[PDB]
């Protein structure tokens, strides 16, 4: 029963051991519950992780009068044919950015719609500037006016356009794909983002109905239907909370087994797992990690949209430096100032030169302990990972930004040997 | 009676006219308090502005076991002899990391301290390498533990010593210079910072009997001294609050009298200002700008170590130039993710385009009302002035941010005819 | 008959009209004319274009005991069988760092190759660390030597093997691919270059015998064969050729039709034209482009790896924004110091401001002519096309980079009715 | 004798170990002889370096109907009464762009100017807008045409005005300097360049009868006065020769004293040199380095303007950090891409990672001798350094680039005991 003021407490010095399942992708549940506003019988998305932001989420559709419902299984059925106001208020949108997920789909099925313009947010720039000329390019009449995006449909609906995208966007990718799918015509959207929550997405949309071709390439072309139905969707394991647990085994000179997941969507972060020294091997759906008595061994990291490395495993990187083998490199390609992480392992003894984009990581055998502050729903994973290699206890705060982006991870950590504790806010 | 929940509500449109008086400045209070620390005879500190980063620093100074006496006129009487503990705790450092200006002359005047590492702040990379390297140079002792930086000074005290600055630090120079006050033997700080808040404290310390020269240029030389004594100092205007009521007043197209300030600690935003097309005058303690009924013109402007143009003008201008007429070029070279004020202003309807430490913003003739969040107790200022030249009614949140920074902002703001009200929290 | 000192002399003022056809690309005629060092009878590469990077290759060839032979037709016909000596000079390396390009298919073949380490090349930071680590993947070990790469195959030859791309690399991607092609086993490239001149070598390759898949894709996945034979290969028509004459008409407010090229290959750069205001029309193998007359309208870019707009389009672009009607940012992700050329276009009297890796470029009607200096094969294409759009003559000195990178520019925009001459050297 | 071809060969490995003169800085040298143009009887300059930038100069004036007389001392006088032209011609200006100098004394004495635009210098972006903008300040109305800036005074001469410079301008400030000496009034140059080469102008525009006061401060005062007279000046030491075989003595684990220099223009450069493990000792115009065999100790240096780390000795801090014991960050702010070199010392087998502005260098016990070549008339001294501690020969090519900045480099070294010989073009 997580809490808002909760907090861990991590003893560092233990390799870890031990076998966990690794749970949906938090950013594959996002799009595809956005994407059940398209269909007209109801959707039942399974796989689910337990995590904030699908809470979140759930709520956002509560507010537009969709209650979805949350069975024995913990699977969510969304009917969405009980809508009521097509609006996504800024009170829910300033706590979560992602829920301009529903500003396609919502246009796209219903003709309209008011979703409030995300404003700041910590990671860095972040506008949306795409998602709006995309849907303009399907013939959408879109004003800012009192902080909402305000959009509407053209008589008889979105048609189908191309659309390039300038620079390579996530949810950009996923609000146009969605649009696209209920659009008249065809849709060819270029530069599109390859991530592996983008085919997801592609493949539960075909799943209800839908005409999506090209997901993982470049190119996405959708031919549009006049209407979706509802399916049942198991999403994909989640890439970034499996690469966290590979890191958090690799820095600590111990092993995991994951299972559940999928080798083939972290394929440069496992290369650069065994550059680091790991012995790694991997199955259709699992991935077994050894450090075998090894200290890990500093690497380069670049990031970069997928299939490069993730900016989301970016800071977990640095935490494995922290206590590897000589020096690392760590740089940012997409958000080129996502390193608050740093200046709170340096409060734990981390040796880390930030230069703009690059942070330069020299590694020392083992961190100190000290109290410090998650701020980033998944780059603060790291200071869990520097917990686990600090002498002594670490105790870390405003674990709720922990607790949208990892499903109970102190639970998977105990699993594995971790001395790791949630003390109740 | 400020409170953490506070808002404003603003509602944009009106010229600003009127006169106001400008208040001490915030970040020479800060380390005038601290040099406080140094003396065997209590200190009183005058002009001081009420706004919460003061109220923070006399709460750090009660939990060390001293508790200042403040007069009638909210003047600071600080009597350092009744000390108790050594200790900044991480509690308050957490809070406000100008804390880690009590370190140097803790040390200096006691022979130890142990003073909290600070974490990270959203601004940006913020390191305090340079303050521990500079105290090492005076022979101190130091190591990072538990998340505390613990100094102890050699036997016999703190030695003079040279230090060279790597990269311009304003804290650090203070650290430095109220350390050297009191060791042993002629210190020289080399690239120091020449921020008008270090100049102010040189010329207390002075008053206090130390000897410090060259404050203002790039070399400062102490000789240090046995005792420092009794002094009751005025502390100088502050230069921030200066230019944002400047570029408030210019942005409306409006007009405005400062008094009790001086236009000398500000020539690069008087210049930047001119260049906007206001017409400036001043005097020995005042300055006037009127717009005469124009609108301003777009400006470019680069961030830089002052005298160049401060970083805590960047976000006041981007409002400026988001109303101006044509394009303007804001480019960070000391913060270069500093922008977080940007993304609210696009909830306004703002048009800029930002890349890594450039934003490029263009004007439109009037912002559109809509709630956003302070994040920056400087650069939050920027939307208090985006919300005065704005379509409507603007909402800001999180105006405790700004309650640090600024002194009274709406009263003030209220005496120039904006439209501008505090929602209790 | 081209000279070192050439020169060209433009006057500027005249709105293109014509039509030209377009040359072979010059970067599928260098790692293609690469592979035929893999083949066993002799191949003949045709609708090479006519500039100098070719004969650079031709002449390297030639140092190694290769002669290749020039037909009637201008196909060259290369018959590695002469082959003498297994390296590459540095005094010819460091004319054409593309030379690195034999590296691959010499050391895939022979198993063991020299080729001179590329240092500076004015453009910016050209490390090529992937080029050996991904030959060390595949078997090679490497040695740097007397500034030579100096490689050796493992017994019996190359294996097949992994290799991800950390950052993408479209010689890279090449100098694998044709190692791999005879290397024994399969062969993955991850985070691969998708460019078009990739895609044409796979083909290449595959016409010669060889098992390249995927090749236009993120992933290519090599089957290697023990040997390769002869082919007959028509290189696909040069996309940056294309687009540069595309601008050149935009940006006189002029039209063009480019015969013999592909639509397909730049459609980046087609929706950028149309933003500026151009009216397109294509066909299968044509591309006509109309301002009727109109200046053009200053449009944004972005450089990335294809798909994306490209960065050898990118100086020309700002010779079109310099004088379009409006602001245009032009920001690089591949080369970030690569503008040399608006140094040029600054003395022509064109208004461009340059922060780190963005150049904002501020259109008046037309440039002002003054004597410029090229420097990039590529890139001072745009000192051409400036002008063009330029009051009275431009004398454009070191033609010779420019003669590399474009077949006879000044007799191409002679049939659109440009006022060019060379002045011979 | 000096030719165009010449190169350097070297052969590494012995500790260098001797004393040599310091000779007068060229960058002084260069804006004072540029402030000859403002007097009316003859100035002789003295303690001038043999080195071919003030070749340069001296045909320039040359050009303008200007005949400087170089006497028996090796000293020269110029009488700039007989000037013809005022006109600095594109064909001298391309070759020298700080030929800009002469921009403002010849717009102050005569009232007008024609000074060539400079173009693009591969050291990166160098735009002269704050030259161009000061000059304006004073009343100078300026136009770009045919390549060139052409300035004309208002009636009655240049007015004393206010200028802020935006970003710190060396030359910048000094062309405005010799502008203000003979301007009508006072003029204020706020956020002055404070290198030591300014202060040596100010002293020398004072001793031929000017008002120039604050020179060495953020802000320069000028009393314009209405003609100027002759004087016999001394230039003063260079601190960037002197940097420069104080790091070749370092590299190689040597010594070396300096004569005719003194310490205290360099301060940064010697503190960095005492983190590298060198034992320093100084006099009023001599420094001795003394390694004791000893390989240095990485560091780590960020440049900026006098008084931090000069970006003109950053180069041979790479060459340095290439050889040395550990990982060094080097960091541009001044010259964000001034890194070719690195690319050259690649080449010898050093092990530099380079992201935007910074070079991450391990060093290694030696580097290996290669063919390299010269691009920056102060950087490339860094490959001279690098050759001294290689093994086997280094052949540089165009040095003509080094003897721009260097006073006959070899023949200096070579009274250290440098095994090194200039091979004749
Ligand atoms: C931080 C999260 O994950 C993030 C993850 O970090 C990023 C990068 O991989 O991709 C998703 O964000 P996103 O889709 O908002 O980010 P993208 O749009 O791809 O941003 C990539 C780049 O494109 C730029 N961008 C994006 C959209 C747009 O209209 N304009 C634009 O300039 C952004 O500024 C950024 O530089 C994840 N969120 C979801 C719901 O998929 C999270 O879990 O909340
Ligand atoms: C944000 C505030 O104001 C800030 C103001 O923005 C900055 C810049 O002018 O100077 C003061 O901070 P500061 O002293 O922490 O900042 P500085 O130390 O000058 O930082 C300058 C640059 O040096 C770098 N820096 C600084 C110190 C150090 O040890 N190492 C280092 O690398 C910083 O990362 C930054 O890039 C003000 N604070 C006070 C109490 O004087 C505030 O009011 O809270
Ligand atoms: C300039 C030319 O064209 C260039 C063109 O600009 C670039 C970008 O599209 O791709 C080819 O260069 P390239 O293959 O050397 O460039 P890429 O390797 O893709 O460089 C991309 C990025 O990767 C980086 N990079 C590349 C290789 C490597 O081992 N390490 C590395 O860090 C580079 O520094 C750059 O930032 C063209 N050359 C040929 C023969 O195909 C030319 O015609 O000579
Ligand atoms: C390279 C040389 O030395 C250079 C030395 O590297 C630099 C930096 O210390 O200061 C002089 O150049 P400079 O005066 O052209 O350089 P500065 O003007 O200080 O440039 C500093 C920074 O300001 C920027 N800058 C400068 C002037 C201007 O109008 N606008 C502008 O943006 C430049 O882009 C650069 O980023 C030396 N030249 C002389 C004759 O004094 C040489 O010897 O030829
Ligand atoms: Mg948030
Ligand atoms: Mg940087
Ligand atoms: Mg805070
Ligand atoms: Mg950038
Ligand atoms: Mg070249
Ligand atoms: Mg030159």
């Amino acid at each position: 029963h997580h809490h808002h003021m909760d907090k861990l407490i991590i003893t560092g010095g233990n390799r870890l051991d031990g076998e966990i399942r690794i749970s949906g992708a938090k950013n594959s549940a996002l799009p595809i519950l956005a994407a059940t506003l398209l269909a007209d019988t109801p959707v039942t998305v399974c796989n689910l992780p337990h995590l904030h932001d699908i809470t979140t989420m759930i709520e956002l559709f509560g507010r537009m009068g969709v209650q979805p419902i949350i069975d024995e299984k913990l699977n969510v059925e969304v009917d969405a044919s009980s809508i009521k106001t097509l609006v996504a208020p800024y009170e829910l949108v300033k706590t979560m950015r992602a829920s301009i997920l529903v500003l396609g789909p919502m246009l796209a099925r219903f003709g309209e719609a008011e979703v409030a313009l995300p404003g700041g947010c910590a990671i860095g720039s972040r506008p949306v500037d795409l998602h709006i000329r995309g849907l303009e390019a399907m013939g959408a009449q879109i004003e800012v006016e009192g902080g909402y995006i305000k959009a509407k449909a053209p008589a008889g609906g979105l048609r189908g356009g191309h659309f390039f995208f300038d620079t390579v966007s996530v949810t950009g990718t996923e609000n146009l794909m969605m649009a696209a799918a209920l659009a008249n015509g065809r849709t060819v959207l270029q530069n599109a983002a390859r991530e592996p929550e983008v085919v997801d997405l592609a493949n539960c949309l075909n799943a209800m109905g839908a005409n999506v071709q090209g997901a993982g390439s470049d190119t996405i072309v959708i031919e549009g239907v006049k209407r979706l139905g509802g399916a049942r969707y198991d999403v994909l394991p989640d890439r970034i909370e499996t690469g966290t647990y590979l890191v958090a085994a690799a820095a600590t000179g111990g092993r995991v087994k994951l299972k559940d997941t999928d080798p083939t969507i972290l394929e440069a972060v496992l290369q650069k797992l065994e550059e680091a020294g790991a012995h790694i091997s991997t199955g259709s759906n699992w991935i077994e990690l050894d450090m075998k008595g090894n200290r890990p061994k500093a690497v380069n990291v670049r990031t970069a949209p997928y299939p490069a490395f993730p900016t989301d495993m970016q800071a977990q990187f640095i935490s494995m430096n922290a206590v590897a083998e000589g020096t690392g490199a760590v740089i940012e390609t997409v958000f080129e100032n996502r390193f608050m992480h740093v200046y709170e392992m340096n409060r734990m003894g981390a040796q880390i030169l930030v230069e703009g984009n690059t942070a330069i990581v020299t590694g020392v055998p083992k961190l100190k302990g000290a109290p410090v502050m998650a701020t980033d729903l998944r780059a603060s994973a790291s200071l869990v990972i520097a917990g686990l290699v600090a002498e002594g206890d670490t105790l870390i705060d405003r674990i709720y930004h922990i607790d949208r982006g990892y499903e109970c991870i102190e639970e998977k950590l105990q699993l594995l040997g971790a001395k790791i504790r949630r003390v109740p806010g």
